[PDB]
């Protein structure tokens, strides 16, 4: 029951990426979308569901006033993590390989001067 | 004459930072805002301009039908890169501080089959 949580700045950009742990290598096929789970792209810190959450919360709070904020998601586990983190609603996720997904971004606004 | 390329994957986006190599460890104000051209977010493998357009170009040729491509770019040299790979017009690059910025999301293309 893990998710792998992976969190890269680069630049502008903060990523947040959540795969299911047991989708990472898979070759998934699904209307015309062939996707493998590749190291590279998937890998990250194996946690717990809640803990994931927590995490995602966290970085959220601290980056989405200085950098854009991108958040993937591939697997049920992973998409009910950013549900879980108040980040989507369930009928707001999609799917991509006949699994469950999601892509979000946190744009920044102009700031605020007399803010 | 140097800018940092930073090139990073993950779930599914692909960054690609470029800064002008005498802006990192910088402190850029703007409107109240205190920009941090911070190493870790800002630290690239060090290159000739030219270069940097030509590793650009393959990047966003590379991840066409695969990934979310996201541009930042930071600097004078950075933005006149983006603009040499033919991927930003001159009059289309913003600016961040006094300082030439631009950002750009290049989404993959819409699937479709050969014969």
């Amino acid at each position: 029951a893990r998710v792998l949580l992976n969190i890269h700045g680069t630049g502008d950009t903060v990523v947040l990426a959540l795969c299911d742990e047991d989708l990472l290598g898979v070759e998934l096929k699904y209307k015309g979308r062939t996707l493998h789970i590749s190291e590279p792209f998937y890998s990250g810190k194996s946690m717990e569901p809640d803990r994931a959450a927590k995490k995602i919360r966290e970085a959220v709070q601290e980056y989405e006033d200085e950098k854009t904020v991108a958040i993937n998601a591939l697997g049920e586990l992973a998409c009910s993590v950013v549900v879980d983190a108040g980040l989507a609603r369930e009928d707001e996720i999609g799917e991509l390989g006949g699994v469950p997904h999601v892509q979000m971004y946190i744009l920044p606004r102009e700031p605020f001067l007399e803010g």
